[PDB]
């Protein structure tokens, strides 16, 4: 296990965070590979990909993914200007994170529709500090644990319905769990 923190693991940025609660531990292994285990955790997010992202990048993703409660697996990122938290989510446990959420199309890629959404985050964290500012999603119907994503398809999807990003921040495949129990381990490429 290592510190929360953010840093470079093989060649591959990494971010992780938690609210300190406990139950998680996170591992770094060898080229694109990390692990997540955890046990009534807290709040928390894991992975690995690049900093910068860009906005036409395959990513691609191999491993296990076993949540027992609220977690999601996805490729996960932000822009600047506008500040934008976005997710492509190609699987979750108990909560599907767009329930509640307003829909804003669908999308065919690699192998499933995707359902889009918007929400509004109002007052919270993000990467310049305490904002208000959009989430974009795109909801895989089909869930798994590998696979390729073609970020061109959703970003431009979003961009037709005018859900538009800026500049790239980070852009990483990420383990999310919300006072939750499971197990991941994941190769990024």
């Amino acid at each position: 296990t290592i510190q929360p923190g953010t840093g470079y693991n093989n060649g591959y940025f990494y971010s992780y965070w938690n609210d300190g609660h406990g139950g998680v531990t996170y591992t770094n292994g060898p080229g694109g590979q990390f692990s997540v285990n955890w046990s009534n955790s807290g709040d928390f997010v894991g992975g690995k990909g690049w900093q910068p992202g860009t906005k036409n990048k395959v990513i691609n993703f191999s491993g296990s993914y076993n949540p027992n409660g609220n977690s999601y697996l996805s490729v996960y990122g932000w822009s600047r200007n506008p500040l934008i938290e976005y997710y492509i989510v190609e699987n979750f446990g108990t909560y599907n994170p767009s329930t509640g959420a307003t829909k804003l199309g669908e999308v065919t890629s690699d192998g499933s529709v995707y359902d889009i959404y918007r929400t509004q985050r109002v007052n919270q964290p993000s990467i310049i500090g305490t904002a208000t500012f959009y989430q974009y999603w795109s909801v895989r119907r089909n869930h798994r644990s590998s696979g390729s994503v073609n970020t061109a398809n959703h970003f431009n999807a979003w961009a037709q319905q005018g859900l538009t990003l800026g500049t790239m921040d980070y852009q990483i495949v990420a383990v999310e769990g919300y006072f939750s129990s499971g197990s991941a381990s994941i190769t990024v490429s």
